[PDB]
């Protein structure tokens, strides 16, 4: 009997939810009163499964209605942990650990990272006269990220990009770009929210409107 | 024993974006590539095919051609994971997985795909300026149609113009376009609100006076 993990590493977006897995052997049916499966973090408990059901008193406040054991998934030998909106908190080392027909735990490093993949934008025409357009693009994220403003050529262009912390959700970065240009109708522009180490790149669509 | 789920049976994808709906089946060992089936088809149209360890685009259709694809990456996982690039109205409907790999299973997932009065523009211009008229503009395109909502700082009622038209970039969607003429003092600030339907979605900008 040994307990498998089918990925050591696993890297977890902000708000989302977050399945993470230790597997065991599984031939006949499942037997669920012989069966333990336990789920554990920095020595808080998350999951303690026995007898066919969660056992709750012992469930740290901290995952109180955001975790729980994803109970199809066991009769095929998969102990699946599922946490809801990911917090940066989250990021650390889980514990499983299985009992049925022999004993054995794995470990398993979760990261967590806010991407700045939910990018706003606007257009505004400052002087139709000039065609003066101002193109801002804003996104929040861990960490930091630069905006690059780029032409449809691909060129890049000169941009002012102010940075604070998120009044929203307390760790994260507030970033936003503004692109003063002057150009014309259907004329198409991008804004890059890019962040290094590893490199990570999520871009903007922006196109010239034609207003009346 | 073997059977397939969905973490997630109904999705709520945003116009233009990418989606990855998922399916997991139980994979122990290695993923033997060589005897995994992963069909995914919706109504009656073909999407993916990986048979014989290669995605099978042959009888794929015309709908997906460079914009749906099946992340191998999960497969060793055991998560048959589609992903569809830049979504359309055209993509809502039934999506159904079905995977063999030392047994059968299958599962439908719906999607829903919303076009949301997002991404507003806008303009403000000095009609005449000795009597500090000016004109506001919001527009702003989307699906279903939409009305716009024009209230200010100072709380007054506001009575612009709406002109609805077919959207001439994105042919199912719908160009709003709002136009407000007001006698203003700089730096007040005035909102244009798009209220959609179905489900009920309110965007609004800001417009500040220079
Ligand atoms: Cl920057």
């Amino acid at each position: 009997f040994t307990v498998t993990v089918p990925k050591d590493l696993y890297v977890v977006e902000y708000g989302s939810n977050m399945t993470i897995e230790c597997k065991f052997p599984v031939e006949k049916q499942l037997d669920l009163a012989a069966l333990i499966v336990y789920w554990e973090m920095e020595d808080k408990n998350i999951i303690q499964f026995v007898h066919g059901e969660e056992d709750l008193k012992v469930q740290h406040s901290s995952y109180r209605q955001r975790a729980r054991l994803l109970k199809d998934q066991l009769s095929l030998g998969n102990a699946a942990l599922q946490i809801t909106d990911v917090k940066l908190q989250d990021a650390g080392v889980y514990r499983c650990m299985i009992s049925y027909g022999g004993a054995d735990y794995k470990r398993i490093t979760v990261k967590v990272n806010a991407p700045y993949n939910k990018i706003n934008q606007r257009i505004l025409v400052v002087d139709p006269v000039t065609s003066e357009h101002e193109l801002t693009c804003q996104a929040e994220g861990y960490p930091k990220a630069e905006v690059i403003w780029t032409s449809s050529d691909h060129q890049v262009l000169s941009g002012k990009t102010t940075t604070t912390n998120s009044k929203r959700e307390e760790k994260l970065f507030n970033v936003t770009s503004t692109l003063r240009i002057n150009t014309t109708t259907n004329e198409i522009f991008y804004c890059t929210f890019r962040r290094l180490d590893p490199e990570e790149n999520h871009t903007a669509e922006l196109v010239i409107p034609e207003l009346p």
